[PDB]
């Protein structure tokens, strides 16, 4: 997200509030820019675009607004105090304390991203927007998941591009943030994605309209205009002139992920999943006999694994992905 991340954000930010959302961001980056990953994610899905719909209504019908929604469910904005003290915690239940460096910061364009700088893991948290029963989750997607995905990968033959080719592995995506983003809200008592859901449904109009009109768009959703700018520049990540249709298409992942898994869900070893590495879901019975798993780590949260299944059933159900609907969405 670095190198995506617009160098004068700032700049036509205020630009865009000062003109009353009217003026369309002139986004400059830092060159050169990745031209084939923007490439690979020009073109925006709408595969999914009525589950996400059907996620963001389910919300709203419950909850009213957004606004409500987050603070109702989310809990407190947190402290910095309050923070450390909640990852801490996690660290230990998780047998990972001390590996990873803990940074906060006011300036990323997600709740936390994890990183390898100086070649050694660092988990960045945006301290704007932290809040209680949200930040537990988090840290189930960032640490729970990618980071101990990454560490048994690291122990695979296929720990690296040469790896992966040789033993013929599919994509990470979306099987990577589809078990990240179910795992985000695992435990909640109200486990609706609509991060996932919103960012689906941004791209798929971001493909087709200016910044200007999907900023107006998403005002049907969240009302917030700082919210809003989030969701609009990851949407347009790359986009130089925001005034053309046109996306970065990466965070459907989320979405396209979960649904997957969930569908499939019944047929998945979610603890082998995990102990494999970076590896798609479809790829598990091919790579088994190849799998190193002697010392490979699964997350805490999957040891009582007849209550994670429990989970995914209170996810889908929340959710309004029920079993059939999954059926005629994929039927594999
Ligand atoms: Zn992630």
């Amino acid at each position: 997200l670095v190198a995506l991340r617009p160098t004068n954000m700032d700049r036509e930010r205020d630009k865009f509030f000062q003109s009353h959302y009217t003026y369309n961001p002139q986004f400059e980056y830092q060159e050169p820019m990745p031209t084939a990953v923007l490439e690979k994610y020009c073109e925006a899905s709408g595969q999914f675009i009525h589950q996400a719909v059907g996620i963001i209504e389910a919300v709203l019908e419950k909850f009213g607004t957004y606004e409500h929604f987050e603070a109702a469910t989310g809990g407190q904005l947190l402290t910095k105090c309050q923070i450390w003290s909640i990852v801490r915690k996690y660290m230990q239940k998780e047998g990972c304390a001390g590996e990873v460096v803990v940074q906060l910061s006011e300036d990323l364009l997600s709740q936390a991203v994890m990183m390898v700088e100086n070649s050694r893991p660092t988990l960045a948290i945006n301290l704007t927007g932290a809040r209680q029963y949200w930040l537990e989750g988090m840290l189930r997607h960032e640490i729970g998941t990618h980071y101990l995905r990454g560490v048994n990968n690291a122990r695979q033959p296929w720990h690296n591009a040469e790896g992966r080719l040789r033993y013929g592995l599919r994509p990470a995506n979306p099987t990577e943030e589809g078990l990240a983003s179910l795992h985000s809200v695992l435990f909640r008592k109200q486990p609706f994605l609509w991060r996932a859901a919103l960012l689906y449904y941004t791209i798929h109009r971001a493909a087709r309209m200016s910044f200007r009109q999907l900023f107006q768009d998403l005002e049907r959703y969240v009302q917030d205009a700082d919210v809003r700018w989030e969701y609009c520049v990851r949407a347009k990540r790359g986009q130089t002139d925001t005034s053309l249709p046109g996306c970065f298409s990466k965070d459907q992942v989320y979405l396209d992920g979960i649904v997957r898994i969930l569908r499939h869900r019944q047929t998945i070893d979610f603890p082998l999943l995990t102990s494999l590495g970076k590896v798609s879901y479809e790829d598990v019975d091919h790579l088994r006999p190849h799998g190193v798993l002697d010392n490979t780590r699964v997350p805490h949260f999957m040891q009582d694994l007849a209550r994670y299944r429990q989970q995914l059933e209170h996810i889908m159900a929340t959710n309004r992905l029920d079993e059939a609907e999954l059926g005629r969405l994929l039927p594999d």
